[PDB]
């Protein structure tokens, strides 16, 4: 029930340290996702909230930071909000526009 801010870099495996990594490489997803950041949250309809840099008008981003509500712990909740982006990025694999897009 408290505020923990996250940025989309940080999940990011392919993102090294000095990019900006907090997440494990064991449960890190590499190359955020929209797809997967923002449908997590959706799941328990309140965790973490997508935010978006305070001018969109720009080049050269990294898309957009997250924040979760949990704070106290670092990792752990990015171990746990990984668990949910996770599953999603997997989504990803199990179906790919391709294998439900043709049914027969």
């Amino acid at each position: 029930m408290k505020e923990s801010v996250v940025w989309t870099v940080n999940l990011d495996s392919k993102k090294s340290r000095a990019e900006g990594r907090r997440i494990p490489r064991r449960f890190a997803v590499p190359n955020v996702k929209l797809h997967e950041l923002v449908e997590a949250s959706k799941e328990l309809g309140l965790k973490f909230r997508a935010e978006e840099k305070k001018y969109p008008k720009s080049w050269w981003e990294e898309g957009g930071r997250v924040v979760v509500e949990k704070r106290g712990t670092k990792t752990k909740l990015m171990i746990e909000l990984a668990r949910k982006i996770a599953e999603i990025r997997e989504q990803k694999r199990e179906q790919k526009k391709d294998k439900k897009k043709k049914k027969k």
